[PDB]
């Protein structure tokens, strides 16, 4: 017997049962088409099953085993507004779903380590089928995440609301809990999902990929380099020693003071085709590009460009001069794209696409949930409007955070050329 308090949220909570039971649907079918169908793209492509892309696949199973199990569960409750699935299903359902974010979260974090590892090696080669080592990683993935998921199924159980006479049976965590390490954790249950499921993620996940972007960065430069030379080979002593000319050539740029302003101003793609007119003919000769180096400041990048066109180093090395040119003025790599490069380009963009809509979508939830404890109190007289607001939020929340389950194919699908052949053929097949 627990009575609910006063009127605001019982009209909200009215108005997204209908709302909640659209997403859960739409969901339910965009999750459980896409999921399955990356789950065959990855594991049938030989090529990507030796590589990192093999934990995409155990994130796509720990969506499509919590969508088939947690979504018409959650159908069916809001629909008959109880609980009639019993004692058993009742600590299931929240285990299921504790069990799929941990997945999640490890799957995303071993990813942008596995891919920063994959672009800090040259000549990598590559072994026939799923790596020993990445198996052991998935196996712990799932085993740990099982394990942090069993207090739910343990304070998991049913209770009876009173609401003004009407009897209704809910399945939440116990207010009462057996143990006092499980009566802990039903105070620091939002602050541990706050804490171990989106500020670690996010923290590891951003740190490699900075890592990562940084080592392509270096890689992408010193190809640069070696294509305008003529050639040349790969290596880590040959990265290591071009890269102390290169952190040489930038201690003469920040020290010059023509060259200093302009540096600064510049993008690492345009820092990097600086770069490369100061190793042709140094500082001295870079720095008399004066109206030049004022429409870069600038960023005026066609004006720069044609000025820059009409010079003594465009007409004895046209070739060269057209690409560092270009690539001031697009500031990308495309006058040097190779297959590295085009490879790099894929690996950054689909890690930083996963890890972005993984934030957005948890975002609101844990945002609504800070505002709870930290705006409401039951005195106050007039909490039901603000209750009525904080309410709205959390449903929001609630709602964005279930569309995680589905969008890591539809995200791939936009942003990968790469997966975006292989949904086409695999759905006309
Ligand atoms: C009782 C309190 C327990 C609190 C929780 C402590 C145990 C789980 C934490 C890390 C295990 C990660 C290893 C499992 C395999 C994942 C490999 C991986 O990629 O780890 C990502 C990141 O390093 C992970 O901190
Ligand atoms: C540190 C990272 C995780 C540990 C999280 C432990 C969180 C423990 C919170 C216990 C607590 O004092 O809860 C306060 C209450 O929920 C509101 O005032
Ligand atoms: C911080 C508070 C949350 C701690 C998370 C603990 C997760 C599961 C460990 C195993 C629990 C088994 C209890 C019996």
């Amino acid at each position: 017997i627990s009575p609910p308090p006063c009127q605001g949220p019982i009209e909200i909570k009215e108005t997204f049962k209908y709302i909640n039971t659209v997403v859960s649907c739409l969901v339910f079918v965009l999750g459980i088409i896409g999921n399955s169908t990356l789950l065959y793209i990855i594991y049938k492509n030989k090529c990507m099953r030796n590589g990192p892309n093999i934990l995409i696949a155990s994130l796509a199973l720990g969506d499509l085993l919590h969508i088939v199990i947690a979504i018409p569960i959650n159908v069916y409750k809001l629909l008959a507004e109880d609980w009639p699935f019993g004692a058993e299903m009742c600590k299931l359902v929240p285990f299921i779903q504790k069990a799929s974010v941990g997945i999640t979260v490890l799957s995303l974090c071993a990813l942008s380590i596995d891919r920063y590892r994959a672009v800090a090696s040259w000549s990598r080669i590559k072994g026939i089928g799923v790596p020993k080592w990445t198996a052991v990683e998935i196996v712990l993935i799932w085993v740990v995440s099982v394990v942090l998921a069993v207090p739910e199924a343990i304070g998991f159980d049913i209770i009876t609301m009173d609401y003004k006479g009407s009897y209704l049976r809910i399945c939440l965590l116990h207010p009462v809990q057996k143990t006092a390490f499980m009566q802990f954790y039903a105070t620091a249950k939002d602050w541990w999902l706050f804490s171990f499921y989106f500020c670690l993620p996010l923290a590891i996940t951003a740190f490699f990929y900075t890592l990562m972007t940084c080592e392509m960065l270096r890689k992408n430069i010193f190809e640069m380099l070696r294509i305008d030379e003529g050639g040349g080979s790969g290596g880590d002593e040959a990265e290591k020693l071009f890269n102390q000319d290169v952190d040489a050539a930038v201690r003469g740029i920040l020290r010059n003071a023509k060259l200093k302003p302009v540096y600064d101003s510049l993008d690492a793609v345009r820092r990097a085709a600086l770069i490369n007119m100061v190793f042709q003919m140094g500082e001295t000769g870079v720095a008399g590009f004066t109206n030049s180096l004022r429409m870069l400041q600038q960023k005026r990048w066609d004006e720069a460009a044609v000025n820059l066109a009409k010079s003594r180093w465009y007409n004895q090395t046209p070739n060269r001069a057209k690409r560092v040119i270009t690539t001031f003025r697009t500031g990308t790599w495309d006058a040097y794209l190779n297959d590295h490069l085009k490879q790099r380009r894929e690996v950054a963009k689909t890690v930083f696409c996963l890890v972005l809509v993984f934030a957005l979508c948890w975002l609101p939830l844990h945002l609504a949930r800070i505002l709870k404890l930290t705006l409401y109190n039951q005195n106050d007289p007039n909490r039901c409007e603000l209750l009525s607001f904080l309410l709205v939020l959390d449903y929001i929340g609630i709602n964005m955070a279930s569309l995680n389950s589905c969008a890591n194919p539809i995200a791939l699908y936009l942003v990968s050329k790469r997966f975006k052949n292989a949904f086409k053929s695999a759905l006309c097949c």
